[PDB]
């Protein structure tokens, strides 16, 4: 059902892919044809490092059971084809043909269990690689252009906006708070309220020459 | 088995409803009918908050589950109806129709898997919603009065009560820790192992008149 | 039902086995087959010394039942054996021997009512010889090491544990509490929120040489 | 597949049996013969607590099926017996009984899934007892000699060893970080990269007369 | 059997790629078809330049091998084709195909011994060209930012990651005993247990305008 | 040969369990019947930490091969029974039957291979938990008696003896050299050449009463 989707997928943004993911996909792709589970691997394929980290699992245990389960001949005709790696990732095979696999009465091969153990494991290699977060990971270098850090930080909140009045408090405050000390003082050095324009051009002299040279005589300053 | 019930159980109140409990339930309710996920239920349901959600949950994915399969023409009599929404939740269907469902050679009906997601969405959602705790979180208002304080965490502690000679000492130190500094004053200056009734009679004055007047005529004693 | 024996459970760990549990046990066992009396025992056998007293009261109840009731001679084949002892303890009779005991006819055993006082004389037993409580009891020695006395704290509290945070305070101020003196000056020589790596090394010195050195020194001290 | 088996071993040694390994070994698990389960068994042995626990809650499982489901007549020959509680251990039950008894057409029965559960009470079991660790746990006793630690200290971590390089750092810092001050005075009175023999054969004299000589000499000199 | 596979994963782990490793592989794949190298090489295949290295020497065997045993003539059909290098590194041959060679009367090919001898030479190479570890070997450059440095250290730990209490103390202690002295000086200029951000926010400004204005006058300072 | 077997005599002695007893003993054991490894553990059976953990692996190697490999129905009289897990051991195996098994045409089952692999599994563990030493490793307790501190080194050189001059030697300094100071001082107090029985009547004196009173004694004259 879509709201399991739904649920899903308020699982994975939610929660950023701890300990409970693989449990909980567990929990979710019971009783669920390849087809669901491709289904379900839409909406996750949002994270592109998760992406491409479920995409190679999925590979090599394809890859794997088509070792194991090789065709050294071809089936007779007008014949259900014994699922493939590729067929229990559901690429290949249509819904109609996992169902059938699962309701053969000849030896039914639980293919959706398979791929559920599959992107489980993927979810476990996520889990064991994935960064805690990313936007209070934002800090600005000593050698980092303020600019570019403000461009990241940007795409870094808006990855995952909260409100619009939210992301004006989140600029105000977390960018000077991450802000290095010699972009700190200019940024502090205007006042309340500040807007994006006005600190680009005033912090837009940081690490130049006529900062440089500002720096170094008052640090003569106060040597002298 | 009552025994894997019991762990259940240990789990529901030792694990206040974590992230645990929902790759938990999904574990225990393995090859489960709908018979018995409901007997899982008649102990689960001492939460009220739980209780209601997952009430409301199974409600809406029933009545969808009716949605998506509803009956258009009444069933040839002497022959089992197909499972509703409702018999998925295991109140309208009885034990021996969920097992023929199971057991059906023409197209079975996983109601039991169906119930085990609807009850793991509920799960969810509690775990969503669910407070901390409240025993700790039983703090004395500044206008609360003293007694509706004391009369609330001793509920608090009887709902999960421990040791006839542990909540003693519950008694005799939470309360004041959590007291108003108003009312810890006068439960400080007694002393030594405090007993209800005469730590309630010496602090039911507190902001009361009398005591108004003698700390306001405090305050201008140090004033003057 | 199910339910009923979550409640006899709970009467069993939240009432010490108090002299209320022999009535209870007797209330809730009327009308039980000594196998749901058996089930009854796989949640109570919990408790270790009573698990073993019950288990040592059956047997001899059971022994002398079939001193009382022998075997001379062997029953003829196809017919229900008369109940010995074992079977009235029902590891050696089904439920449905019980049963037909119990609807027998000619001359019904009631075996279940037997095994009912047989566990009614082990929980009288269990309850003359029953500790009031351990967690109070944890108390440190004045020659155990502190480190010992930390780890069976933990073990009791583990043994009827309660709330994440209640724990904590738990370990924060009843470890101190049952503190012997010469732990409890460096336990209390620290101050507020103690943790337990750096608590566990401060007090690794308490009747240590150089521990044994001050106390002396300082001793003679206020002699000197 | 053995990669599966290598995934839960590393989550087996990695994850000190937290909570997540109830349904990750509920998830692995999945569609799995008794025999399978077995071979996962084989590999989580090595945790001596665990394993013990484990092997008598599968045993009074055992205990409690064979009563559920006695033999009280022999089966015809030729046929494939029921599933005792040994044979869905796996133990007394080949694969292919197994096998037999997932694909059999009059009532299957999921021994798979029952032992799965009887693994699960087992798991939850040791995670509701095991403590967190041991290598941060290793602390000297007052009166504990120091080779006593020492070793001990090594035993724990040889097993769980890391690194030759970094078990040298370990030795290094750890050892003196967990030693009580008496024998830390000693240690630290060297100086930088201590080794083995000499720091033993310069601590072993800690608590001995000499050692108690000099303390209380000196004690007493600050004391005249 | 799976419980080799482990001790051969325990050795791989354990003992980085040691001078033992060639003879414990050639101990472990006695008696095994090139189907059971493949399994054992999945578990190896982690280290990447490990990984890399024994798939070239493999492609490199098994082309010299078709270039020694060619295919100038298709072979007629209905029978086994001869062993090619592919073959005996098992990805085009099966199981089956590998135990006919195996017990073919007419001059059996031993491939597996062959295969054998193929990853032999590439642990060796291996085992030539691996340097000794990496978590040591983290060693921050002066020109090297330090959030960098903390990045790859975490990153190097995680890959061999130990305990979670055990990698609280390596952040704590070997971050800055390979930290460069300028950031060394800020790392120990606050305390005792610093946390990762504090820590981060406090020496993000080491090579920064105002710590190079700070030390080039406090130069100054002792130069005057 | 006896002579290989007084080669891997030599190595199993003069190596103590190193990491190339493993491959050494893959080499030795190449091309060799059962009956031959068992020969072997004739030797190596010595060393009894070894030779039980040896035991326990190849019992429980045996008990999974009679799981994979049962007999569910006898063997026709008068042919060769199935190799079992004993019978690999070559416990239950004579060396008749080991030779029939590598030389019948019909699926000779390697069982000389498989118990070396068991073996090089059990190696595998002793070398894991084998310590470096023990005659180095035999250092004085302070509390530990010095007769009880000669007779266990006089047992660990005992049971590596080299020469009768050796040891004369051996107990001559290293006696000494690990001696706690409190004894260590009387050892020294004599001269050039102890012998056993005057140096044991004059040590045994330390941690009395005479020497507590003459240590505290000096102390004290030191002290006024």
């Amino acid at each position: 059902s879509p709201r399991t989707l739904n649920a899903w997928v308020k699982l994975v943004e939610e929660k950023k892919f701890g300990a409970e993911v693989v449990p909980g996909f567990q929990a979710l792709s019971e009783g669920c044809t390849p087809y669901d589970i491709n289904q379900m691997l839409n909406c996750v394929g949002d994270h592109q490092a998760a992406m491409q980290i479920i995409r190679e699992i999925i590979n090599e245990e394809a890859a794997e059971w088509d070792v194991q389960h090789p065709i050294p001949g071809p089936l007779p005709a007008g014949q259900l084809r014994e699922p493939r790696g590729s067929d229990i990732a559901g690429t290949t095979s249509t819904v109609e043909e996992q169902i059938q696999w699962m309701f053969r009465p000849q030896n039914p091969v639980p293919v959706g269990n398979i791929y559920r153990r599959w992107i489980q494991i993927g979810l476990q290699k996520c889990v064991r690689m994935y960064n805690p977060t990313n936007i209070l990971d934002i800090k600005q270098g000593p050698k980092e252009p303020f600019q570019s850090y403000v461009d990241r930080f940007y795409k870094s909140l808006r990855a995952e906006q909260t409100d619009p009045a939210v992301k004006n408090w989140m600029t105000q405050t977390l960018l000077v708070q991450n802000a290095n000390p010699d972009c700190k003082l200019v940024l502090k050095g205007l006042g309340m309220n500040p807007t994006l324009e006005e600190m680009l051009t005033a912090c837009q002299g940081v690490g130049g020459p006529g900062q440089k040279a500002r720096l170094m005589a008052e640090a003569l300053k106060e040597v002298i």
